[PDB]
């Protein structure tokens, strides 16, 4: 139906579709095996993630997926984003084939790796030692910032940057996902709670929430919320605060408390990201450098 772009088109018979990975506002994502994604190695298998529509898709749904496809084509390659690998547009359903992130999203990655509580019986030399260490947490924040810096340099605004939209590869590389999305910003249900209990309004910069204004600086606000997620090891922001109360607390200039076991350097960066004036928040370039300073100081 769509025109053939030989740069990106991949034969669909070289895909074997596997288990669904999740469902979005438009489309679903399925795990898949690809053969010959590298044309030099035509019979080589690789694991990829395939974006496609749901069975109840509207023409808007298709338009949104096509739009996402065209954004991916233009963004280019970066270590810290989910990269476009190919598309299937001819003689069958629309597939947008992207990198697969074997460990799933960063929020569940952190929550699954919280340290053992004090109820655990000591068993061997490391029973106190959880999987997550401070330098790895800082490297996670640093990588997200570098990925966001790259997206900004390509004039891409994410608009729902959150731990759940960052994915983790088999080597613990952070990759920003779903950056190219039509997000219906003129009809957000602010009271919307997801199937997993998320209130996405808790990531929106004030100018986005109150004035429907998005810039790279409003993504910086969301980044500070994501820093808070990281250093609470996957915690939900504004603990215990329902949306009605979020609205007035934000109007009053309320910010989240410094969370436990979080050095003042990192809470300082959080509070900078949540300065009222978007021009008084750091840029992603400044965040990359600041986090790099910490990461180097603690990676002896
Ligand atoms: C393939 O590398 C792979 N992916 C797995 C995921 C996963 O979520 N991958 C994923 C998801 C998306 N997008 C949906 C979420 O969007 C924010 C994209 C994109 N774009 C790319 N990749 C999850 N698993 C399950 C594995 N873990 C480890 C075992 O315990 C917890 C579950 C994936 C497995 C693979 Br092989």
């Amino acid at each position: 139906d769509l025109p053939l772009d030989p740069l990106w088109e991949f034969p669909r018979d070289r895909l074997v579709l596997g288990k669904p990975l999740g469902e979005g506002c438009f489309g679903q994502v399925v795990r898949a095996e690809a053969f010959g994604m590298d044309p030099a190695r035509p019979d080589q298998a690789s694991t990829v993630a395939v974006k496609m529509l749901k069975d109840n898709a509207s023409d808007k749904d298709l338009a949104d997926l096509v739009s996402e496809m065209e954004v991916m084509k233009l963004i280019g390659r970066h270590k810290n984003i989910i990269n476009l690998l190919g598309v299937c547009t001819q003689e069958g359903p629309l597939y947008v084939i992207v990198e697969c992130a074997a460990k799933g999203n960063l929020r569940e990655f952190l929550r699954a790796r919280r340290p053992p509580g004090p109820d655990l019986s000591p068993d061997g030399p490391r029973s106190s030692e959880g999987p997550l260490s401070f330098p790895v947490l800082v490297s996670c924040a640093y990588q997200v910032a570098r990925g966001m810096q790259y997206l900004e340099s390509r004039k891409c605004i994410h608009r729902d940057l959150a731990a759940r939209n960052v994915l983790v590869t088999e080597d613990n590389v952070m990759k920003i996902a779903d950056f190219g999305l039509a997000r219906g910003v003129h009809h957000i249900d602010y009271y919307k709670k997801t199937s997993n209990g998320r209130l996405p309004v808790k990531w929106m910069a004030p100018e986005a929430l109150f004035d429907e204004v998005y810039t790279h600086q409003s993504d910086v606000w969301s980044f500070g919320i994501l820093l808070w997620e990281i250093f609470t090891l996957g915690g939900s922001p504004y603990p215990g605060i329902p949306v009605e109360e979020l609205f007035s607390l934000l109007r009053e200039g309320h910010r989240m408390d410094r969370p436990p076991h979080c050095p003042p350097e990192l809470y300082g960066l959080m509070r900078e990201c949540w300065h009222a004036a978007p021009s008084q928040r750091p840029t992603f370039k400044q965040l990359v450098e600041a986090l790099d300073k910490v990461l180097l100081a603690v990676s002896e």
